[PDB]
């Protein structure tokens, strides 16, 4: 149950990345 | 414990979400 | 293990509440 805690955190923190890009777009 | 970590990654996926459509909100 | 959970998932909560208030900053 670890391991797929580890994946759901994992996809989180690669969502939260792309949501910062499309924030540093929008600032340009 | 686990159960409490598992609270926090459902209430996290759900801001994310709103994250996301008050974006989409801006940019209209 | 789990203490490397928390810690993630406390940051990712800090991450979330700086990305909502500087989306309210932000004037398309
Ligand atoms: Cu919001």
């Amino acid at each position: 149950e670890i391991x797929a805690i580890k994946k759901e955190i994992e996809a989180i923190k690669k969502e939260i990345a792309e949501i910062k890009k499309e924030i540093a777009x929008i600032k340009k």
